[PDB]
């Protein structure tokens, strides 16, 4: 039986709830993953190492006595490096070339401006101590993600960057270890989860407490993150592995097909969904899904995610496709058309956006991994918060001078007062000065 | 009867143990506050107004029949620009210039730039819909607040800024609420605390949900910014009102009294900590807060203030103040010291920092305004929403495909691959 892919219709009347229920089912269930993700970050705070190796053991499925079976040195990074074919290294070395050129270009440090009256203000810029870097290996290998999160640390001059990545049954990806190794990762920790959140955050004898957590992650690494929110620093929680793609019809079937199997190859959890109003591109695309998944190499977790979530949705006509793209509101949207810049005004509630027939999650993934931009000589000029700003920490300053504070303490007085905070109010008129005051 | 302000000693062997103490001491339990609010932010989202209405009443002592009765029109916003005095107006309007022109410079928009391959990047950058603002209620509360968060909020093109400042007692800061006036606050709730948040984050019958909730608010606006967010965009979580001094002995101890006097008079758990090498310098500012506090209006929330959280520090040298200052991680830093710039590589952990010894923290608290040159993220921008745009050529996905491929191959995750390589072309 040729596998038959979910159809949906926007034209039948239970579409709403239809739609809504396959967005919204959850098999791990809510608040059981909450509840188990809060016991194991209070024992991580409690039993600190042993509680990391005894999770390791029960959810990774490792055979590790002590903590230090655990630790990798950099040397073992160094060694996987030499493990990796050439095509891969240099694969690895381009990718960091363009991600750390771009990095470099949006360094901002320390400044300082005199004011006419002699006032100095500025900022004072400086690293932040510890950098963690989460990198997902459960039910892939993701060398790319260490790539995005630790050459811009380490450009920001970050002196420790700490990763871990689960090592489920012991296996070891030589492709991630060596992505580490050309990053300037400093410690890798083979752990994962939860656990592995709660041991950077807080602290265990052998993992160090960081100042910032990145990377993305299943449900108990997003849900980890939101709980030390406040405790430790941390990227943006990353929702729910997704892949929208709208298309015109006018797309080869075989690359829709394609774009949404690589979503859909990541975890049976994944949600790929098709949004088009041509209904024969629509059949063509469950055509070509039949011929194509058999033949994938991981067919069987294709299967599964596209059975649990995914869809292929025919809408009336162009404005419907944006009304159901706004409901489903996807971090990430492949806006597979002709003219997509004439479909954006009417998508209001989408993160990254792929354009056009020649541009897919795969390119996003390798390639465009700091705020989802592509890192390029040109795209620096824009300046952002994430990447290197995200790493550092930026202190303001202000020293006035002695008219400065005048001037200053006048106004800061006058308001002050008028809101009875007295010591405010004296502490500003302290330095305000009369030359003809003797 | 004199006031003995706490004294330590760097030199003193347990010194590391009291300073733990000093920084680790609370008066009501993190967790007490945190099941209040959590309990807090559920009964908001269970019963909408009349929860908000109740909580307003219990915690603001402020009769009220409706939600109706917390709504305050904008118009008794311009009411209260009519209402202060002429110097305090041009305090705020002068500020609220400097602020403005400042964000209007610092605006960018969405941008396309195009690769010499054809491949086109960018961002589509679009304001956020609502925007919420914590005010604290009566005179503990910095109308520069108002004006540094609701403008650029504005000038980014926020359509709908809400204000939420509780009424102790009914009690209303004219000044506040003329600076909500200047700013272009649109609405304005006479709520507070947890359920301020709340109603915000989730909205009510009468509260609109916000997208973005913003501004100083003590434990209980601190902890449900932190557990709604996710729900919701907040700025910082805001730490507890702090003042951490550090002076060669070189400043007069009145001013260092009083620099001191004013962080702890915002509220009862403010912390300010005086750090010296010089003893006879600590003892000249320790007789000027005894002699000073009876003065002082607000002299018993500053007493308050310094018994449970105050202390002045003895320290060996310039470097061990400085390690202590490292410690401490002020989020205000006030360095009245000879030569500051030598001093601030070693205290890399301290929030906004205060230098010499003409620069209060209080010049902090009544910002007068920006200038053209604090121009060259942390203003516009979030208030805006941004989507990254990648539109390859052809082309442009043949080269980021080739190494695309590659490692998804190694990884293999073929459908990744195959997608990528269903756009590279054969080289000539
Ligand atoms: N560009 C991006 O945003 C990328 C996003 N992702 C997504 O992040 C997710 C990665 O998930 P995985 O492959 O599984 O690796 P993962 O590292 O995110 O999760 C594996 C960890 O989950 C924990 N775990 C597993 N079962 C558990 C259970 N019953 N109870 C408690 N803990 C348990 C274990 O500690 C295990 O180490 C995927 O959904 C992927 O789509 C992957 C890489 C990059
Ligand atoms: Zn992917
Ligand atoms: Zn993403
Ligand atoms: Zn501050």
């Amino acid at each position: 039986a040729p596998f038959a892919i979910r159809r949906l219709n926007a034209a039948d009347p239970d579409f709403g709830r239809h739609l809504d229920h396959l967005l919204s089912w959850e098999s791990v269930s809510d608040d059981s993953v909450n509840q188990r993700v809060l016991d194991i970050i209070a024992a991580v705070r409690s039993r600190g190492d042993a509680a990391v190796v005894e999770f390791t053991q029960r959810f990774d499925g490792l055979q590790a006595a002590s903590m230090a079976d655990l630790i990798l040195p950099r040397e073992r990074l160094e060694l996987a490096l030499t493990r990796i074919t050439v095509a891969q290294r240099e694969a690895l070395e381009v990718a960091a070339e363009r991600v750390r050129s771009y990095h470099e270009k949006q360094k901002q440090g320390s400044w300082r401006y005199t004011e006419a009256d002699g006032t100095v203000l500025g900022q004072q810029v400086t690293p932040l101590d510890r950098a963690g870097l989460y990198v997902p290996g459960g039910k892939a290998s993701y060398p790319s993600s260490v790539l995005m999160n630790a050459i811009p640390a380490k450009v920001a001059g970050v002196s420790e960057v700490v990763m871990v990545v689960p090592t489920p049954r012991g296996e070891i990806n030589e492709i991630v270890l060596a992505a580490a190794c050309i990053a300037g990762v400093d410690r890798v920790f083979t752990i994962g989860g939860a656990q592995a959140v709660a041991a950077l955050a807080y602290g265990t004898e052998s993992v160090p407490r960081v100042d910032k957590i990145v990377g993305p992650g299943n449900i108990y690494v997003a849900t980890a993150k939101r709980h030390v929110f406040g405790q430790v620093g941390i990227d943006m929680i990353a929702g729910p592995s997704e892949i929208l793609v709208v298309c015109d019809g006018q797309t080869d079937p075989d690359w829709i097909a394609m774009d949404l199997f690589s979503q859909a190859e990541h975890d049976e959890d994944a949600q790929s969904i098709l949004v088009s109003p041509d209904a024969a591109f629509l059949d063509r695309v469950a055509d070509s899904i039949a011929r194509l998944l058999p033949t994938m190499e991981r067919a069987e977790i294709i299967r599964t995610s596209l059975e649990g979530r995914g869809a292929l949705i025919q809408v009336a006509d162009q404005a419907q496709a944006c009304a159901v793209a706004n409901r489903i509101a996807p971090e990430h949207l492949e806006l597979s058309v002709a003219d997509p810049e004439s479909w954006l005004p009417e998508i209001r509630h989408a993160g990254a956006i792929f354009m056009g027939r020649y541009t897919a999650e795969a390119l996003g993934d390798y390639c465009a991994g700091p705020n989802h931009v592509l890192p390029t000589s040109g795209t620096a000029r824009f300046s952002s918060p994430l990447g290197v700003y995200d790493f550092q920490k930026r202190s303001s300053i202000i020293n006035c001078s002695a008219e400065g504070a005048s001037v200053l303490g006048r106004t800061a007085s006058v308001l002050a007062r008028g809101e009875s905070l007295t010591a405010h109010a004296r502490s500003a008129e302290y330095r305000i000065l009369d030359e003809k005051e003797a």
